[PDB]
């Protein structure tokens, strides 16, 4: 069975995020973007539409502004790959202004949610991962700083979130998507220590490819056990 | 016939025209201007017990659109505290606008033909500030136009972002930022100029000097804050 | 001549002695006690139940003017996190502090006579970080005075603005950041122990023994904080 699964990872390693992976997420952010405008929504969508457009590009790339942030990088920085604000924007209309608010609509019956929130646990999985590396490119031996930029990428939306909240004047405490992705940051510390621990090779044996399948693995596991254990309620 | 000509003379002269010194104490005086009546009935009381606290305040609000810019940029956001000339010179304004004998400076400012005009001149400032953000931010971003588009805005709106986290770190609030509600039609103003100029940069399709434009948005940015003027 | 010698002395061995580990196992431990206390009545609770988030929340608090230092600065405010040694250090005393069997290191640290020797230390401490703030800033721009200031007052009396911005976050309102009245002449202690400091690197109006003028200020932090337990 082994050989099946180092082709399960050594292909999942391949795998590309543009463009599924993102529009899954980008839809997903978005649609809480809107959800959380309560019933303002509707009003707000339509005459404060850049204000409302940043706002949805802010939690599409959260985790950048996020990590740019503790790093020192320019948090602008996002904005340069023009191939993801574009389609970040065009599921952003599609969301607020799509005709007879079809793709909201469509996102939000149970069974495509749960497509797209798995996918988004790839795309997450793969930012755990992005984040520890970029850390220990440009800091090799510090593992702290690795496994911190890696959980910043991997579970930082909400402070994000927060911030955005707190700038635009409102406090909105249903930070509670579902009470379990509080998951999500215990999931990506140990999910980064590992490839923390595995890059400076130091003390682990294992190919990335099967570990970081591993990871994905439990990441779906989860975010499918939030899924299908708030539904028997 | 005629209007084309007339076109061209203001450019040269608005472009030659130094900001320095005369627009940033108009700038400075306002901005210092409402850092004392966003203060209060306390404003009183407060300029004279913690006047260091004052000033950062005052400081932070003058050069807010820097502050934004850089951060933004990665860029050292303790930078604008480097231009000693521009410090010392709102820092005047500051303990005038506080301290003036008789309190005369914040009076004079106040009438409205004074507030009028330097409000006028506080416009082009503003011009003044979106263009040098959409260039900055082309010059290292050559061919990231959005970047650039939202550098000049933030460089021409940001104020209110930088007002707001300052309050905010005081624990205060005051969503009465809005002092006219054109400030949210400023910002798209300063949207739609930055992403001009951003155009322009790029050098495609467009033919006008840049004497000429800066001058055409000018008339904007006052067309704008003059419909404000008016009315209320 | 028989005296003078006492005094140019001890500025050779203050510039001598180490901060690590028993100023920081101070520092720290002080910090982080009042992490734990603000937790108010559910601070028990949550530092059990919560381990990681409390960590991070007292980290922030140890290396707080650093992280505001670094952001001010335009550098990585992750970069204290590269320290091993400290962050270890501190992660001990954070252990200590919430842990601790009978929860003895808690208690200790309450003693009137043991809190008022660690505010002490503490106090030696900040005239540490002022120093460094004006030293590095002089060090990337030695003729900008102000920011070695800023730089060296947000080094020196800054956590105040990590508590909150810490607080905001966490969607908590503890204004009462006010423990002692001391904290309020400690970031103008620090304003000033930074302008002389900062100007003697600038050399260029005034000479003076670079460890007599440290000694003063170490000596006038522990003055102003020992004021707060000897008269109230
Ligand atoms: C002067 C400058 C000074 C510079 C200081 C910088 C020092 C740097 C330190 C590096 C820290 C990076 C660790 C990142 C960990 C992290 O994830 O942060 C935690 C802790 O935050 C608190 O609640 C607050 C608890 C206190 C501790 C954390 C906050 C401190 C953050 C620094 C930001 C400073 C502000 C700038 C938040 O994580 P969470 O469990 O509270 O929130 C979840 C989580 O983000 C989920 O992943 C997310 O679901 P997904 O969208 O599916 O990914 C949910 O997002 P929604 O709101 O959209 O539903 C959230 O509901
Ligand atoms: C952790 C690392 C994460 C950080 C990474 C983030 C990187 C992001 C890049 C994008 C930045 C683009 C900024 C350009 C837009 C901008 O400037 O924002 C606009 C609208 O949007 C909002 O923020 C209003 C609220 C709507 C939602 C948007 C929130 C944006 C928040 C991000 C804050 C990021 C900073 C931290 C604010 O403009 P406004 O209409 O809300 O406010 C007015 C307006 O600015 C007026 O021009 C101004 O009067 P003037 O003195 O005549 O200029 C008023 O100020 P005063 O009361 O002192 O007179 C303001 O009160
Ligand atoms: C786009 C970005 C926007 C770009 C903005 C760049 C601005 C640049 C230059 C500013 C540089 C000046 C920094 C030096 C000021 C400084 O040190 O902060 C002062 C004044 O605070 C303000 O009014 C704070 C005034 C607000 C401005 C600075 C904040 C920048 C950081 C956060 C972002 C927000 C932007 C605003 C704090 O004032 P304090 O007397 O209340 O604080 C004390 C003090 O720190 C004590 O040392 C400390 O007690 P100890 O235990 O003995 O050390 C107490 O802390 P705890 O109770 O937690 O132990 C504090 O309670
Ligand atoms: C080396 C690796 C170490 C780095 C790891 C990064 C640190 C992890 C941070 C996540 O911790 C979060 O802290 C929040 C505090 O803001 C908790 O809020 C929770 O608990 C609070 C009370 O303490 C309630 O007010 C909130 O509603 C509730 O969500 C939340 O559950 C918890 O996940
Ligand atoms: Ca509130």
């Amino acid at each position: 069975d082994q050989e099946i699964l180092l082709d399960a990872g050594a292909q999942l390693h391949r795998l590309k995020m543009y463009p599924y992976f993102d529009v899954a997420h980008y839809l997903l952010m978005i649609i809480e973007v809107r959800d959380d405008l309560g019933s303002a929504a509707s009003i707000f969508s339509r005459k404060h539409p850049l204000s409302c457009w940043l706002s949805s590009m802010l939690m599409c790339f959260a985790d950048a502004f996020l990590a740019n942030f503790l790093l020192g990088e320019p948090v602008i920085a996002p904005f340069k790959r023009h191939d993801d604000i574009i389609l970040a924007t065009i599921i952003w209309y599609l969301v607020f202004y799509a005709p007879f608010d079809g793709i909201y609509k469509i996102a939000k019956i149970t069974p495509v949610k749960c497509v797209l929130a798995v996918m988004k646990e790839v795309k997450r999985a793969y930012k755990v991962s992005h984040g520890v590396s970029h850390a220990a490119k440009l800091y090799p031996n510090s593992y702290i700083v690795q496994v911190l930029v890696g959980t910043a990428k991997g579970a930082g939306s909400g402070i994000v979130r927060t911030l955005e909240q707190l700038v635009r004047g409102v406090w909105l405490p249903t930070h509670n998507e579902l009470l379990r992705p509080s998951f999500a940051t215990k999931a990506c510390v140990v999910a980064a220590s590992v490839l923390a621990l595995e890059k400076s090779g130091t003390y682990l044996t294992a190919p990335h490819d099967l570990v970081y399948l591993v990871i994905v693995g439990f990441f779906v596991y989860f975010k499918l056990s939030a899924v299908i254990l708030h539904v028997t309620d």
